[PDB]
């Protein structure tokens, strides 16, 4: 066939969350998911020029110590458009996991499963198949050090080159 | 399965052409088919993502004497986007129907049949699949409390809790 | 195979008959059926330089309240060419249909069937598929505003592109 | 079917190089390929909402001389939004060919095979397929009348009218 | 069967084109088929009666040196009727070819396909399956011996003597 | 069947030919066979719009003594616009006989098969399948009182009034 | 296949014999069997090369009074070569018939059955089939207008064209 | 089988057509075939009494500069004995192919396909099959030499020996 | 199978035939084609005794401007011995090609198919297997730089070492 299947797993951020900072609904991570933002997709990205995407998990990697009063809800939501980061919004998509902060957890959301465009577009519906979002939940006792890390599985089509 | 199959039927508009205003070309109504036009597909449209129409007919639904020398033309155009409301415009599309203010007809569109998206889109022809267009025929004599109902079914798709 | 199949409804007239001005045998629609009374099928033969009609019906659609005095007949002389207009001649023709103003009715022909030519020539029998008549019976008591509309279903041939 | 198959082949654009004026990358050709381009599908783009290519392919037609120092290179790229009007970027899609002035020759893209919309919109990923670029390898010794023919087929589907 | 299917090739015609004469749009050859133009079938057209046309193909074979800036459209329009010598037209029928003068060049037709008559007419859509037109594209530099073949296949019908 | 088989055997012309009035070549009878030539198929014509030949034979009946020097030639050309009235031209066609004038004989011809109208038009071979001409070999010693009888067999087709 | 078959009957010859005229061996017709003289058969002579005779028979057509103290006999040798006009030699051929001048008569021979050729040779032996004569028996009391009637089905071959 | 096959390619001829001297019409090679024209058959001709052409092509070979305003039209036309050397003439033959003279051409015709004679004869259709004529279209600019050849493929038959 | 296939294409030889120096007859290359003018196959033989020829092919690949009114005759005689260097002699042989100069051309013999010696031979019917000839036919107008080239494929036969 002419379609070309890319897999990898990449860190989607990192931020670090200090003593007492956190409370609930901070939003500590927003990571809208752009080929540009997972780097060994990021290079295949300027060779073809619609990729669509076939597995997609997001792996939350806390690290802190096993006493912190920590707390966290991560979820997926599959439009890039909107803003609505609040707990019960997280909680409402398919992935949603919650955890205390000393505990590593995989979100398995379900997305648009559909084809989309490896560069920027008018409508932009077409160019992401989502957004990774990251909340606290209670407020964290110590400090975090939070990567979140999305395993991705994609196919790629029409050939091309984009510089 | 996961996708989830709904219907019903919803009052879309409802229209009082006065006495005498009619004539050819007129516009009664002139209704863009979303999501919270059916207060029923209303409430199922903030749980889930995006939606696909499965069948769409319009009921036109004229409340006057049988003493009224009417005419209405009623049809549904597939861009959300086109104005275009005129009598050979409407009618060059599937479902339309001409018929005197005293008679119920029914429209049968074909149209869109492809996978929307339950929120507002900066492209919005992956909002909605169209909107449903009433003409004045004539003049009316009389009256007319016009009420356009949507017959409906769909089938929508990824979970969510969009405010 | 080659051709292309095309089918839609539209209006080929609308008269105005006020009060008293129908009476046994006036003609209030004479209409010449041809590409370009059909607005859609006027496009496409611009495109094709021959079509043959696999389908063909007439809807009188006339509009009056339910207190008039009138009555119509309606019918397809498959001669683009024949001038006879009268009652009977109407009246043996196949669909043809007599009714009240305030009925709506549907002719079925009887026609050519065969392969004609989507541009004027010097024989009109092989431009157009035949003509509507529509007639008045009695002496309408009111004001009818009455729209033809022809439902075709037709086969195209040869391309081309006539200005 | 509800679908109608159509197929022509079109003048996309007809430039002249006079006797010296083409240069590594000079551009003579760039078409963001639309119905309104491609004279018959215009005609029928006017009747139906969408289509749907189903083989696109762009014949190069260079006039000119055997004795002309020419050379083209003609690709397809498949985003009517994409500008990158560079020999690599051309290149890097499938149909690519380059040619001396004094050759034909005929670009077999591939592309989207999607479903489109016959008129303009807010994003223009949904109404064209891509567009034809035609660049000058070397300067021309002579004066080129090269016209660039567009061989497509074509699958519309929804009925409608834009007067 | 009572049929005789003939077969044959024939000079249509044969124009010279002067050193610098032609441009965009000249036409240089404009000729309206009829067994009299092809002289093998003229013979057997006055032995039978009907003629109808099985294979159509025209070979466009101009003779200059390969130093010749030129250029032609050729194509074959299905009504002996019409005036519309137009590039756009021409390329608008499905045998349609451009090519610079030094290239030899086939098209092959899609016409009537149906019985004819073999003797002038009222109506001359049924004595000529249509007319072949070569249009100058750009202009040459040098003479052009343009001969234009017709290869034809036939069946006759109707046994005949006509003097 | 919706078409209706009519079949009967009539007097095409009668022509009483004096005592030594014929002469090689002399055209005695040449008929234009159309409904009203042939009497019950003149009334069955007023009904149908059109009638397609099913079959055609001509029994040439001179009526003469024995002791006559006589000579005929009749046959069916198949245009009604053919004036050519040559016994070459007659004998080349299917039915044609020669006979003595104290001979009864019978013209079998081959014909249209094809559907014509039952109404003059602007294109004549439309309409009638062709003409019977009868033609004087010799000259007669006698009075002859020579009478046609078409024998027919046709199918007639699209209900209509022609008053 | 590539051989076209072609059939037809035509006028060979036609003499006029005076009163008393004739007497035992007189030679009325004397006709050597070449295209040219089967007019329908003349024209197919130049489209065609070589033509093979599949089936010969003469209508002997004597017209004069019934009361004519007539005689002939008719016969068909094979050899366009000899002059052999005696009543037995036409005799010792296939078709050979004699009868009384007021009797119609069908010669039906055997002859060369080969391949030939459609145009004049060093050795006619392959240019012609044969040659029909025609000779008096007794002698007429009458006038006799002897038409002799060739009907043919001939088979030809290799394309040509003879001007 | 007695029978011995042959095959070759020769060279017919070789004509050198000087600057300027071509012109419609002009014959540049009129070749009549026979065994001693072909080399090697004519070696083995002497050999046998009868040969029987299976295959016969000829192989138009004129050499002149790119730059060359020819044409050249040949065929083969299969008699020995026929001098009609017109275009018309040579474009009714199988083979017919015209070309510029800086373009190589085919003439695979149809021919006798019969068994001949070696020797001359006073009937010389029993010698040759036919003759290769060569004649110019429009006046060539510059020197031709044109080399026709001839593959062919023979079966030998009655042996001999013609010292 | 002990056999050894060994395959190449080589240049047998490079002339320059200056500007106006070529006439029929004028031989340009001469190449007898044994092991060392093919330098692959050169070392190949010095480690076996004896090589059979399976495939053997001549490309001749002259290089000149499209304006050359120049001409060869190429073909291989299967007699390394003998001396025959004639048009006539050349074009016997089977691969024989003849073209402008302008033209490559692939010369494909039938030839001894045999067993030869990669070492001399006393009888050098043994050692190669023909030789290749390139004669001039007309005259060149500009300088020609002719290169042949032998494609071959050999099968070795008996190990040694033969210096």
């Amino acid at each position: 066939t002419n379609d070309v299947h890319l897999s990898g797993m990449s860190r989607i951020s990192q931020a670090v969350l200090p003593a007492g900072t956190g409370t609930d609904g901070y939003v500590v991570v927003d990571a809208t998911i752009v080929p540009d933002l997972l780097p060994r997709l990021g290079h295949a990205a300027r060779i073809f020029q619609r990729y669509a995407v076939e597995t997609l998990e997001f792996e939350i990697q806390p690290m802190c110590p096993a006493n912190t009063g920590g707390g966290y809800v991560a979820g997926f939501l599959p439009d890039p458009t909107d803003n609505d980061h609040t707990f019960d919004a997280l909680q409402a998509t398919r992935g949603a996991v919650v955890a205390k902060w000393w505990e590593s957890r995989t979100v398995r959301p379900q997305y648009t499963r559909t084809l989309l465009w490896t560069s920027s577009g008018k409508e932009q519906r077409l160019t992401s198949p989502g957004r990774l979002i990251l909340l606290c939940v209670g407020n964290n006792t110590d400090v975090v050090n939070v990567s979140v890390l999305c395993r991705w599985s994609v196919r790629l089509s029409v050939p091309s080159l984009e510089n």
